[PDB]
């Protein structure tokens, strides 16, 4: 599949990402079993990508481009839009769903 964007938190519902703009956000990542494997929020500071310029799985550039500026929304992301059938060895298993917590904080 790809990528299932489900609220959280409302946003602005007004302010979208373009490409080129610089994101800003929170997240936490999680295996489908809930197992988290990354976090901005474990190391209090934000994390910026450039949408459009791949910086990031397909899953957040296609995802992240759904939420509105204050959204906090839960991305649930299949392994073709994430790390595939190779994964990431020791952090991300072959075939992994991967589920992320995301809070799109402010766009640059």
């Amino acid at each position: 599949m790809g990528v299932q964007v489900e609220t959280i938190s409302p946003g602005d519902g007004r302010t979208f990402p373009k490409r080129g703009q610089t994101c800003v956000v929170h997240y936490t990542g999680m295996l489908e079993d809930g197992k988290k494997f990354d976090s901005s929020r474990d190391r209090n500071k934000p994390f910026k990508f450039m949408l459009g310029k791949q910086e990031v799985i397909r899953g957040w550039e296609e995802g992240v481009a759904q939420m509105s500026v204050g959204q906090r929304a839960k991305l649930t992301i299949s392994p073709d839009y994430a790390y595939g059938a190779t994964g990431h060895p020791g952090i991300i298993p072959p075939h992994a769903t991967l589920v992320f917590d995301v809070e799109l904080l402010k766009l640059e």
